[PDB]
RNA sequence: GCCCGUCGCUAGUACCGAUUGAAUGGCUUAGUGAGGCCUCAGGAUCUGCUUAGAGAAGGGGGCAACUCCAUCUCAGAGCGGA
């Protein structure tokens, strides 16, 4: 039960909670950074048109 | 009073008009003005009835050419009509 829980967090609430999306972890893969990280969806789908 | 009131950004929402580039419509200025009508001329062209000249077929008479009129083609003088 050791190894297969670290990579977890004790909260309460699922709508009260806080959660960072740059988390370190073996188990993201190491092509996220090499991502795009578009801001919003609708503004720049109106600019490329 | 008073609260959600400044700052720059993400898109949207109404604007003005100092703006040009066209086009539409109505008043107005000046000039041009198609087409038909009526009217003044014009006369490509055609054509009817009189009267001149040249040719034929017919009959009557000098009986020998020649003469009288009868029926047609071309060219003139006309009056004309469209």
């Amino acid at each position: 039960a050791i190894e297969r829980l670290k990579r977890y967090r004790g909260l309460k609430n699922l709508y009260n909670c806080d959660w960072q999306v740059d988390e370190k972890d073996p188990s993201s893969p190491a092509e996220w950074k090499r991502l795009l990280r578009i801001g919003n969806y609708k503004n720049t789908k109106n600019r490329i048109i």
